[PDB]
């Protein structure tokens, strides 16, 4: 009887006091589910568990101790329970796309036998060829233009009411999306930043009042210049939900950012200018100068990568329904030839959720679509969360190729020994020809007051 | 304007009530910061937002639509700005312990400079060596004890009331914390589920249900593990984990928390499991039981991340004209103050705690961030305050291997014509030669699910 950490909820009306229906969480629960709780909190928030402990947001890595909050923990008075579990990702390797959905489709232990027995858990008829005594075994999988139908072979002769028809499983409308949190890289390869030039000079206090409250402010404009492979296929079918920079690997700064719902494999490099702002407020006494120094540098990467794309698909079910052994809410004793489709993936609407409607199992006007507690007590609680726990396995690809990338970037403006001015202003040169050719361009050097 | 993900807030006061101090967040806002808002959030859950918008658990996708809620998610009216960026970690490739500290503390730009820079904003003297004018240049790093010293260069002579004072930047206590989810390994080199034997049966009845055919059997793993260098014994982890499947050759291994990665090398561990099926067989009917018995080994070389962390001292003596310590001490005291590089420990050596809580004078108790930002202006501290907190991690490799006797699924066959009766055979000495110890079959009924 564990705690889901899904079904905690938060309620901020006072000590120890939780919504309706919903009790505080204690200790020993906040205990065994920590990692869980604390990564759904403020980096500095505290909030209440029962009895007067508390359990402290991650910056304070997680803490739970003695203490009082107005906001509290809570966990259902009747938890919905039996979550379906959630095993480990699946992953293909990279390939053209026919490899990748090929692989899939034709793994027995990890595709075709848990939805074969989803379709017979759910009172589909003849799911299994039939030159074995087994559901979902003897199938024949064949291609159907974009999608993949699976149905029990029927070379010969059967024996059943209508065993001669066979349910058929069809996977269609893949769509991969690419996690870029999945980030990783072999070995890099090209690396190195040449310092191209340092710019030095003096800021000058003619005054008998010492100066402060002045920022020293540099701005240039530089390019970015990269590139990236592609290795297999699938890459021109994904994309990204949602554009990000691409991570930083080295010292070496770079601005490239992906975007999103653009084929991975049609953004493959380019050029590209910023404009950077370096700055500092320095401190020169009365009648006194200090020296400045700018390092600019080059720099470059080139080093193997490798995202994952998630892969999702409609997964049909159509056949006739048993006579006595149905799993839809109405219970149609008449056999009829059923057609159904559930969406393995992010979610789209109730109809097409296992897990939508496997939770709501219990909310009687939820139940409009197939009637998941009948499952249950026909085959039993695990019997049915390992079957779902396998048909709604998450299954990803990787995605590689080569990057390497190249710039050109300024250290920070660095301000020396304030010397006696000799027998604010700036007396610190730029040959605007030198560094347009270093690869820096429109650098100036403002001086404006502190604020 | 950037919304902070670390302040928002929910509140269960009514439809867009947010608490006091606190704003209902906008659809324009939640979108940006949308995969942090729905990882705070429980599976099904729905969050209000401001004008009649709600944001979905991640369960409904994430989804921000036009609804209503009587939770909110609301931002502080008063936020704290100019939180401190966060870098993406630094990697140290693997070596001894004394190789990982050394990639480390000798990183001039990495390193020496943002640590030698932070000193030198604190009101440090002498943070730099005779032979240059600039801070963090020409300064010495030495081996003292398992920790470092870095303190520029006393040789030749100087300019300056105890100029010859250098401040000595002094690292040790260092820690490496294994991260489980950093899991990767390289080319599989060996592969493979065999068949070792099938035990087939027949579930006979003479309908009947609400019963459930028991299998339960004795699983069993052998592994061992190499650890190409010595970081290795230094490395543990918080909590135990389970070895990452790969492949379909089940294992089932227990790294063991607060032990040396390298104290954990191999082993063979037995494990009993059950295997439960609910049959309906018809009357006077046959129904076919199989169960598969499987051998396979897996073996690639792996690569896991540790965390670096070490503590940071600072010693030397405050300048007159001004240092950051909040009672601003005129006369140049030896001061020495240490901060944690890692997990939070305490408020006095927690640069964040304390640069976070800046604007709660309650607070002010160790140094006066709002002080140095003043004083070097505020993109300077947190792009220089990210260096010195940046996240370092070392890479713990080595080669992995493992053989394993698993079952698979206890499967039942359409009924054929003809207390449950079980017809199936199971000699437990053979299953033992075979490998499987404790195997037997049961029929126990039905009364819940």
């Amino acid at each position: 009887e564990p705690v889901y950490p899904d079904q905690l909820r938060l309620f901020s009306l006072g000590q120890g006091v939780c919504g309706d229906k919903y009790r505080p969480v204690n200790r020993e629960e906040a205990q065994s589910v920590k990692s869980n709780i604390v990564g759904m909190m403020g980096q500095w928030q505290i909030s209440g568990l029962a009895n007067g402990w508390v359990i402290m947001g991650p910056g304070y890595n997680g803490e739970i101790k003695p203490g009082t909050a107005s906001n509290t923990w809570c966990y259902p008075t009747n938890p919905v329970t039996g979550e379906i579990p959630t095993l480990s990702a699946l992953d293909i390797p990279d390939g053209d796309e026919v490899d990748v959905q090929w692989r899939l489709v034709h793994d027995s232990a990890n595709f075709i036998k848990p939805t074969s027995y989803l379709a017979h858990y759910l009172g589909y008829a003849w799911v299994g060829g039939n030159h074995s005594q087994y559901v979902g075994e003897d199938m024949d999988v064949t291609r159907d233009g974009d999608g993949w139908v699976i149905r029990g072979n029927n070379d010969g002769g059967c024996d059943g009411y209508r065993c001669g028809d066979k349910t058929a499983i069809k996977v269609s409308n893949f769509a991969y999306n690419l996690d870029p949190d999945s980030f990783k890289h072999g070995d890099v390869t090209q690396s190195d930043r040449q310092l191209v030039k340092t710019v030095v000079g003096w800021a000058v206090n003619d005054s008998d009042t010492p100066q402060s409250g002045y920022d020293v402010t540099l701005r240039y404009d530089t390019a970015t210049n990269w590139s990236k492979t592609n290795t297999y296929g699938l890459s021109e079918k994904v994309t990204t939900k949602n554009k990000f920079k691409w991570p930083l690997v080295g010292e070496t700064e770079l601005s490239i950012e992906i975007a999103a719902n653009q084929s991975w494999a049609s953004q493959n490099g380019g050029s590209t200018t910023t404009s950077l702002s370096q700055s500092v407020r320095p401190t020169v006494p009365a009648r006194s100068k200090i020296p400045v120094k700018i390092e600019l540098y080059k720099a470059d990467i080139s080093y193997p990568y490798e995202f994952k794309a998630d892969v999702s698909y409609d997964l049909t079910l159509s056949g006739f329904l048993r006579w006595g052994g149905n799993a839809w809410y109405t219970h149609p004793d008449n056999r009829p030839n059923w057609n159904h489709t559930f969406v393995i993936g992010p979610y789209k609407d109730k109809a097409s959720s296992i897990r939508y409607q496997w939770d709501k199992r219990y909310i009687p006007g939820e139940v409009k679509w197939w009637d998941w507690n009948w499952t249950i007590q026909q085959n039993g609680l695990s019997t049915m969360q390992n079957n779902l726990a396998r048909v709604l396995r998450p299954v990803r690809a990787g995605i590689t190729g080569d990057f390497s990338a190249e710039s050109q970037f300024a250290g920070n403006i660095e301000i020396g020994a304030p010397v006696p001015l000799a027998a604010l202003r700036l007396e610190i040169p730029l040959d605007a020809q030198e560094l347009s050719g270093l690869g820096f361009n429109n650098v100036s050097l403002s001086v404006t007051p502190a604020a």
